[PDB]
């Protein structure tokens, strides 16, 4: 048993270390020591350990992501398997109430892990038999079968999310073990010592929300680390909360460290002429600063060793994110008006508030500003915190967007978070020019909105025009099929054919139609000029060749 | 119609002249007040139509809709899928054997429930049926 | 049917109940004395005694479909 679980920590087992670690951690203080701390050491070493790569971006040695996803009898999926890749999924497709569903269950499955992370023996969201359960099932039950990824050391950790209905004989239960083992070890390991933690979020379509700018001041949560996994996969980011944390960073930078530890503790010197030549009790008067400097320099020793990054690192961090994804955001800042706290951002070259930003970019700024906070709360030991560990869900990624940010969207989301797993789901085809094939799944239901298998897109998409993903990808004509200007060119063919290739004059009015309609200089004219040139030139050769035959 | 504002703080503030598109609506409301006219209709909907609504307007609806609700919410939320489906399943309830005048709704209240038998016995608002608004 | 004639049967003021859809949103009414009034309008003890009626002859009728009278199944009322 405990032979067994060494061996399996030195050929390389994050769960043998942790639970070796667990059963001899409870040994009198002396005794088995030294073997805790290596066990410890080694679990932490498994979280932590990673290496920079040739491009400067740091990756773990073990990296966290979802492969697998099963959804038996769910909504309206028979069985549906989706695998996952490490960096990047694109769900595809016309039906997008149940992409909407796929995203909802892996939400839900990640709530776990979200849970056990932040307490021990917590519960994540539970299926609901009014709603998940299918009512065309016989099995009169429905589970949503998980796999996730840690590394070599723990390759499988499934999960699985199941409901019945009632009154069924026996009761559908769920298998949510293997993923509190995996949350216990991160919040067991964070505990005893600061360790990088998962950053799970999910953006739903809420996501487009008007802003509210006077912000409630519920000043002391939005601070705390585990304040990253509040409203995490409830589908609108916290921005409200990520407003207030900027403004606390940017109060705790401008002030309160330049003086830093400085007059603080100049109160107990000044109270003391009353402690020493006042009243003999005087207690209640220095009753909560004396440890109050105690805590707050525990608290702060994160901040001035090698731990919890500095308030204005953080905030510099924020602000080159929010600057680099988002295309149109120079530069963001907090300003002080007479009575007010506002955030000020320069959009487009000029200085605006957040509440005057366009939907599109105040939606963008809103997505990106809430994952770095996010990742700056959870990654405080690495040099940049965006290439932390996670996996987060966007539902429609181009809303809001235009062409030109839809070319770049990915792109720039991919650069500043290196490492994230993002399931995006997404409708146009500017989006897929800058996604790879192998990347993209396709959810072509049936009338019972049921598939069984998502599939990838024949053609690579990654250096392909618009156009061709258009048509080959989503079954849309380039062209509207719809107006009658768009079948000018074609009739106008058969025209030439019709007469052997000759412009005659149902061709001539048509030639002029189209001369009229879409210009000199318009691809359309050229066309139509072209294949006059080809008619008349193969008229001639016609003619040529029945010289040299006959 | 200039519609004008000045900041905050500025001494001078500029005004908004609206007259002449106050004398152009008291022209269609007084002729509608005399002799009925149709009217214009104002729409505006903005991105904010596909967010999900609601305010218990279940039997909120059930309040005789007045032809000038048309103008109540028009620049606004006027767009959402939700007013539309409780309205829409309102009207087809009202016109099922459409019948209902402002008296008419007692008659159909007989004559589809206790027939009985062997028991005993504006010029401003005006819209089109009920049944031809749908 | 059977849950009307439970209905009236017990509650001695109401003597007939229906549902009413033109008016477009659904409402329940009973005959209270004689005179057709909503169920909304009912006065406290007509309408507390109604809805432990109403809620027992449904629950009654659900649970026993077998039962010629589902009001004749068994089990323990408080």
């Amino acid at each position: 048993m405990t032979k067994q679980y060494e061996r399996k920590a030195k050929g390389g087992n994050l769960l043998s270390a942790f639970e070796l670690y667990q059963r001899n951690s409870d040994k009198a203080p002396g005794l088995g020591e030294m073997l805790v701390g290596e066990w410890f050491e080694m679990c932490r070493d498994y979280i932590q350990d990673g290496h920079v790569d040739e491009s400067g971006i740091f990756r773990p040695d073990n990296a966290f992501y979802l492969r697998r996803l099963t959804l038996k009898d769910f909504r309206r999926f028979s069985l549906l398997e989706i695998k996952l890749e490490e960096d990047l999924t694109v769900i595809i497709g016309n039906n997008g109430k149940g992409k909407t569903s796929i995203l909802y269950a892996i939400a839900k499955t990640l709530s776990w892990f979200v849970a056990n992370i932040l307490k021990e023996g917590g519960s994540g969201q539970r299926l609901s038999e009014m709603t998940d359960i299918k009512n065309d099932a016989e099995d009169r039950y429905s589970d949503v079968s998980s796999t996730f990824f840690f590394g070599k050391g723990l390759k499988s950790v499934p999960i699985r999310l199941s409901r019945s209905a009632l009154g069924t004989a026996e009761r559908r239960d769920s298998e949510v073990k293997p993923a509190k083992d995996l949350a216990d070890i991160w919040r067991v390991i964070n505990e005893v010592n600061t360790i990088n933690l998962p950053t799970f979020a999910l953006y739903n379509v809420e996501r487009s929300q008007p802003f509210n700018r006077n912000i409630k001041d519920n000043t002391g949560r939005r601070e705390e680390r585990f304040d990253a996994y509040s409203q995490t996969l409830g589908g609108a980011g916290r921005f409200d909360h990520f407003v207030e944390w900027y403004i606390y960073l940017h109060k705790r930078t401008v002030s309160d460290i330049s003086s830093s530890i400085k007059e603080l503790e100049q109160q107990v010197n000044d109270l003391q002429r009353t402690v020493d030549g006042g009243m003999v009790s005087v207690k209640s008067l220095l009753e909560q600063m004396k440890f109050k400097l105690s805590e707050a320099i525990e608290r702060n020793d994160a901040a001035v060793s090698s731990r919890v990054l500095t308030e204005s690192v953080q905030k510099s961090i924020v602000e080159k994110a929010i600057c680099s994804v988002v295309p149109s955001i120079s530069n963001i800042w907090v300003e002080m008006i007479t009575g007010s706290d506002l955030v000020k951002v320069t959009n487009d070259g000029h200085d605006v508030t957040i509440d005057q930003l366009s939907d599109g970019q105040r939606v963008f700024l809103s997505l990106v500003a809430d994952l770095a906070r996010r990742m700056v709360m959870l990654n405080p030991l690495l040099e940049n915190p965006l290439e932390g560990r996670g996996i987060v869900l966007i539902d429609q990624i181009e809303l809001h967007l235009h062409p030109k940010w839809q070319q770049e969207v990915i792109l720039n989301l991919r650069s500043a978070f290196p490492n994230i797993q993002f399931i995006i789901t997404t409708h146009s085809p500017i989006v897929l020019s800058t996604i790879e094939k192998r990347c993209i799944r396709e959810f072509e239901p049936n009338d019972d909105g049921d598939q069984s298998f998502l599939d990838s897109p024949d053609m690579q998409t990654k250096g392909s025009e618009n156009a061709q993903i258009l048509e080959q990808v989503m079954n849309v004509h380039s062209t509207p099929p719809g107006i009658a200007e768009s079948h000018w060119l074609g009739n106008f063919e058969l025209l030439l054919l019709d007469n052997s290739g000759e412009l005659d004059n149902h061709s001539q009015v048509l030639y002029d139609q189209i001369k009229a309609h879409f210009g000199i200089d318009s691809i359309e004219l050229k066309k139509a000029d072209s294949l006059i040139r080809i008619n008349k030139m193969k008229n001639k050769l016609n003619k040529i060749r029945a010289e040299k035959g006959k």
